[PDB]
């Protein structure tokens, strides 16, 4: 099954790894990860060339922010695929102005 996996990396003890999965371009990819450093509070995260729409999340007590969106017809790969894309958590989501902090390229994970 072809996957992917991209790490993110900022200030430095910040983190994101987004895991993929695609068997088949019958089979549907769901994206999901996990954004740990920074702290409580919202960091728009989303996939820049794709689509880019992967909603919001919330950072944790323990600075971890929790990332699940749903599965598209993208099949990692094709006119939607989401394969060495790039990645980008704007500061404060929720105004609008927009900006960049951290960044992680996705790369198929075999």
């Amino acid at each position: 099954a072809t996957k992917a996996v991209a790490v993110l990396k900022g200030d430095g003890p910040v983190q994101g790894i987004i895991n993929f999965e695609q068997k088949e371009s019958n089979g549907p990819v769901k994206v999901w990860g996990s954004i740990k450093g920074l702290t409580e509070g919202l960091h728009g995260f989303w996939v820049h060339g794709a689509g880019g729409d992967l909603g919001n999340v919330t950072a944790d007590k323990d600075g971890v922010a929790d990332v699940s969106i749903e599965d598209s017809v993208i099949s990692l790969s094709g006119d939607h695929s989401i394969i060495g894309r790039t990645l980008v958590v704007h500061e404060k989501a929720g105004a609008g102005a927009g900006s960049r902090l951290a960044s992680g390229v996705i790369g198929i994970a075999q």
